[PDB]
């Protein structure tokens, strides 16, 4: 479980928007730049920038 450090607005069809403070479950971290995540706060799924979140 990770927490969002900053708001992120999705710019494409596979990334996930989230608000600062949202809690997320990381599903796929094979790549170092983009992680597939699942929002525990909102239940939505998509790719997020890995440097927008921190473990919590």
């Amino acid at each position: 479980t990770f927490v969002a450090l900053y708001d992120y607005v999705a710019s494409g069809e596979t990334d996930l928007s989230f608000k600062k403070g949202e809690r997320l479950q990381i599903v796929n971290n094979t790549e170092g730049d983009w992680w597939l995540a699942h929002s525990l706060t909102t239940g939505q799924t998509g790719y997020i920038p890995s440097n927008y979140v921190a473990p919590s």
